[PDB]
């Protein structure tokens, strides 16, 4: 799995154990991403943090 970072020209090899990207938004999903890398699971939306994975190489 490479994940695309912040600025998606760049990504990484997620480590061991962490099998989704992911893209981080403030408020809304219809913004734009505040953060961009690996994780394991994918978080629950909260109120203010939202979050999409998917599991291919830089789909994020």
């Amino acid at each position: 799995l490479k994940c695309n970072k912040l600025i998606p020209l760049a990504y990484k090899t997620c480590p061991a154990g962490k099998n989704l990207c992911y893209k981080m938004f403030m408020v809304s999903n219809k913004t734009v991403p505040v953060k961009r890398g690996c994780i394991d699971v994918c978080p629950k939306n909260s109120l203010l943090v939202k979050y999409v994975c998917c599991n291919t190489d830089r789909c994020n």
